């Protein structure tokens, strides 16, 4: 089992790699001295989960009402810097802010825990002891060159951190100088992280003026079968097989390669997705992220959103909803922790025993519309 006695030695070991890799004693011993081992970091690895959430209610939490006006706040308010972004990027001001809005809330997200005690810990014990030493090296190396200054620098579990949610090798790599004051800062500099976040899509294969895609609509028969972000046509194929845009516009056809999705089902929402929205979802690697961020820049670019509905008759729920159904929670009895809109295991087996008791189906333990109108009290 990990235990807390090999750590000094595992950091004394570390000290060795980041002197040959070009970071000072001096550094290494100003950033790691009282570092301590948190083996509570292991408990959200290789943890088999107890619920599944399905797509619709991250995009419910991604792609929320307050999610698209805060994000048309900060293209009002962040105009001519985006304009710039993408005169020296190449992307799009709407996929920029998007980005920054699925991945921290415009700057906002709390890290919950710091990114050191975090990558130290993952150097030092678990099953990937050499990946997290490149994050944790990597982290050091900025921290010495001064475009990260805060030691005590919060983020995820996995190292992900500041405006852009960038791990700190994608940070050695990708980060840009955008205001030219020779810091590459993606904690404090919104010209940076923009920048950045441009820089990061152009780097990951984005065509300048392409879109992402957009929703379809298949015919009733469509092959579920042909779906899949790996299985692309060319856009000829598409159009023979009667796939059109939502609002029935014929697609451009030609040779283009583009894939379908139907994340829930041959006559649930259909997406024809092109390269730009490969290189979105090389962001976080997850369908989830990926399309929030392309929905989210369809909003932002004053879209009224999703055309087609999923597949429930529980529809997800915004991260204000969230609130008011952990508040609703409290009141009722179910001892869940703080109301911060975050679901999880505390919050879905309360809903659960809810569901349960009021007889309703299925009991999914989903923060969804159905337990949020049965359970809401007085003044939500
Ligand atoms: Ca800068």
């Amino acid at each position: 089992q990990p235990d807390a006695s090999s750590f000094p030695s595992c950091l004394a070991g570390l000290q060795k790699k980041a002197q040959a890799q070009g970071i000072s004693a001096d550094s290494y011993e100003r950033f790691t001295s009282g570092l301590q081992a948190d083996l509570s970091v292991l408990d959200l690895l290789d943890a088999q989960p107890e619920f599944t959430t399905p797509l619709w209610d991250y995009l419910a939490g991604l792609v929320d009402e307050q999610r698209v006006s805060d994000g048309k706040a900060m293209l009002a308010q962040h105009d001519k810097l985006l304009d710039q972004v993408a005169a020296r990027y190449g992307v799009d001001k709407y996929t920029v802010v998007a980005v920054w809005g699925v991945e921290s809330d415009y700057g906002r997200i709390f890290g919950k825990r710091p990114l050191l005690t975090s990558l130290s810990t993952l150097s030092c014990y678990g099953r990937r002891q050499s990946f997290f030493q490149g994050e944790f090296l990597a982290t050091l190396k900025l921290l010495q060159a001064g475009d990260i200054r805060d030691a005590g620098i919060t983020g995820s579990w996995a190292g992900a951190f500041g405006h852009t949610q960038f791990m700190p090798s994608t940070y050695a790599r990708i980060a840009v100088d955008f205001d030219g004051d020779g810091r590459r800062d993606l904690v404090g500099s919104v010209p940076d992280a923009l920048g950045s976040t441009a820089n990061y899509l152009k780097k990951a294969g984005w065509r300048t003026g392409q879109p992402w895609g957009y929703e379809v609509k298949v015919p009733a028969d469509f092959p579920a079968s042909l779906a899949g972000r790996g299985k692309r046509q060319p856009l000829s194929a598409w159009v023979a097989r009667g796939v059109r845009r939502v609002d029935g516009q014929p697609l451009p056809g030609g040779d283009e390669k583009a894939a379908i999705l139907l994340p829930a089902g041959a006559q649930g929402p259909a997406f024809l997705v092109y390269r730009n929205y490969d290189a979105i979802y090389s962001y976080n690697a997850a369908e989830s992220y990926a399309l929030a961020i392309a929905l989210l820049s369809d909003r932002l670019r004053g879209g009224s959103g999703l055309v087609a509905s999923w597949p429930t008759d529980d529809p997800g729920i915004s991260r204000l909803e969230r609130k008011q159904l952990q508040k609703a929670l409290l009141a009722r009895g179910y001892d869940i922790g703080e109301a911060d809109g975050l679901i999880g295991t505390s919050t879905r087996k309360a809903i659960q025993a809810e569901q349960k008791r009021l007889g309703l189906t299925p009991a999914d333990g989903r923060a969804g519309r159905k337990i949020l109108e049965a359970l809401k009290g007085a003044q939500p």
